[PDB]
């Protein structure tokens, strides 16, 4: 019998690997700074749930540009820095992908090439794609030989792509393979970049996170800004707050006068408004909250060095379990590698024994979370792949 | 010598928002009979922000279970919040729910499900990647709906007739004529209840004249309901239309807001409903959404969701949100049924009962905008240049002087 086809009928059908920190007891972990703040705020009957402005909470978009920045900035001095609130590190690189693809280079120019890293966290390419972005391109980084950064590689890329192109650069422990830069190597990379009128858009989620150390952690998004570059940086608050579900975030934006800083987020506002019309209050009220108060920031701190050093710990026993079970390879890159995640140097092939043979679960890519590991467990996997190594 | 200039120093600065503008001046104003009637959100007759008791209840609740993470939530977001949003707009015994051909998708708000909802509707409705089909907003409506649709990639946004200022109502003939004449397939925004800006709505007799116009010409309802419960007071009344169209058989998006029923405007609560005329076709919907929220915000926020699925899934806490939904529902209409009757009191010049007509919080009143520029410059009354005000600006105690207010700018000011 007759019927009227549904609108959807032709949609079609879209088509160790734990992605968060976990205790040695491998658990979710909610940092102890998190839950006081949150009582306190449950309990503090005179706050309410009205609109916060367009481009969000005035406290904690100052507070998490400071953190990335650091209080002595000259930008903050000079007054040349913006920030945008944004839903969390994904939020803020979506705003500023749809910002540049308006303003930059020319109005509503979706021509200027994009480059990531090869390879990088995979939504960099989808978001950028999205906000309209026609050519994007990657840049060298990880050398599968030498399990190591390809630095002449990376500046090779950086010396042949067009002026003005954007670079999405991770701030700190690099994901998915943990491989940074050092600051000799960085200070190569901002003399390319300056030279080629390249503009750095800085991925930060693991501040403080990757050494334990917000200082240190921040130190190359600091040194562009000496440098007198202008630059975004997407801020996460996901994994150093823990705060991955309540969608944090902060767009931090440089400019070379604090004029421009004006128009630049007149324009932001109008962008927000249409994605998600102002942004939510749970999560940013808490990091402002523990940014603002100087023993709750020292808490905070005690906390994500916490997280970092269980991480540092899997890592030098994981290298030097391996490395005393005489297993095959160079494994100083375990230990070189910072942050949570770590290209193992294994095959696809490897990986099979791996998932198949052994039950240990982790990417084709060879990718390892290190908080997937205990002490319970640290051994257990160090020969199942002194295991695969050898088979 | 020379620095190099920014790479912003071409970027222009964005004009402002009236609104924002209105807002400022009003606080900038020492008279103390000054009145704010263009707030955008509920207030008591105290002129406070309102958090509900319920939700301050469910707040503490959440402070004190041990048991809750902030790991990351699925990528469409919480299943309980997802489900128990759905079933209010539906109802529990709606037919698509029994025939499980209904999705649901968390989103930042009311404006994040239409954002969500209108890149769908760009990439895969009426073929693929287009742009072309016409989206029809009604004249005058949210000053965002434009924005969101046309940031989504559609360049063909037109209006179909819905005020009408000589009448002070709804110009049914003209919207039915602007149905009649759309091209198949076209997309309409259409506002579920209280309408925004002007509070006037189609009597059920009337939605019924509409539907049936977009049934035989394939048009899409795409329905937006930020006001359910908050409107009439009566949750089921409010969403009349929406189920009254799932049962004559409609494929449809529904845009809900939590942001006024729950008072939870900066937690973003909102939620895409989806309803499909086959069951396998909303997996297939809900992996493109996936997709697209992934892009977007990729996954949404926990606090709000968790607070509306606790309040939604427990009959104590139910009960109590459906009396505080009441309460500010009942404050609205004693505001208008007080205003009206001061305006004829004063024997004003023309007819009033649109001010009891209308529903919600926002009133188109008539006004034009010489007596609107009166009320500001001489009373402190501040309200929209066109002739909108919020219902929640009103008080007890400044009804007089607004009535009194209004009947001058309406006699003095021709």
């Amino acid at each position: 019998g007759m019927a009227p086809p549904s609108v959807f009928a032709e949609v079609p059908q879209a088509q160790l690997g734990v992605g968060a920190y976990r205790t040695d007891d491998c658990q979710p972990w909610v940092l102890p700074v998190v839950r006081k703040v949150e009582q306190r705020i449950a309990n503090n009957s005179s706050l309410n749930h009205e609109y916060l402005p367009i481009l969000g909470l005035a406290e904690f978009r100052t507070c998490a540009s400071r953190l990335a920045l650091g209080d002595d900035s000259p930008a903050l001095q000079e007054k040349r820095v913006g920030g945008v609130q944004s839903l969390g590190g994904t939020g803020a690189l979506r705003i500023g992908a749809e910002f540049l693809a308006r303003w930059y280079n020319g109005t509503n120019n979706k021509d200027t090439p994009v480059y990531v890293s090869s390879p990088t966290w995979e939504n960099h390419n989808g978001v950028f794609t999205t906000a309209g972005f026609k050519d994007i391109r990657s840049y060298r980084y990880w050398d599968t030989e030498k399990r190591g950064l390809d630095l002449q590689g990376f500046l090779s890329d950086l010396e042949n792509a067009p002026e003005f192109s954007i670079f999405v650069l991770h701030a700190c422990a690099h994901n998915p393979t943990g491989t940074d830069p050092t600051p000799e190597q960085w200070k190569q990379i901002a003399s390319v970049m300056k030279r080629r009128f390249l503009f750095p858009f800085f991925d930060s989620a693991y501040q403080g996170f990757a050494s334990g150390n917000l200082e240190k952690d921040a130190w190359a998004i600091r040194y562009f800004v000496s440098e007198g570059f202008e630059l975004f940086c997407a801020q996460s608050f996901s994994k150093n707050f823990g705060l991955y579900n309540e969608r944090v975030g902060n767009l931090t934006v440089v400019a070379k006068e604090p004029d421009s800083i004006l128009r630049v987020l007149s324009q932001m506002q109008k962008i927000v408004r249409v994605t998600w019309s102002n942004p939510p209050a749970q999560g940013a009220r808490i990091v402002a909250r523990t940014l603002s108060d100087p023993e709750l920031f020292h808490e905070w701190t005690g906390n994500v060095k916490t997280m970092a050093d269980r991480i540092l710990s899997m890592r030098s026993e994981l290298r030097a379990r391996l490395e005393a079970l005489k297993t095959p390879g160079t494994w100083n890159h375990i230990t070189d590698q910072i942050g949570m995640f770590s290209f193992t140097g294994l095959n696809p092939k490897q990986v099979e024994y791996l998932i198949n043979q052994k039950h240990i679960y982790l990417l084709p890519s060879g990718r390892i979370n290190m908080c997937g590991l205990t002490t319970k467990n640290l051994d257990y996997v160090a020969t199942s792949i002194h295991e695969a190594v050898t088979k």
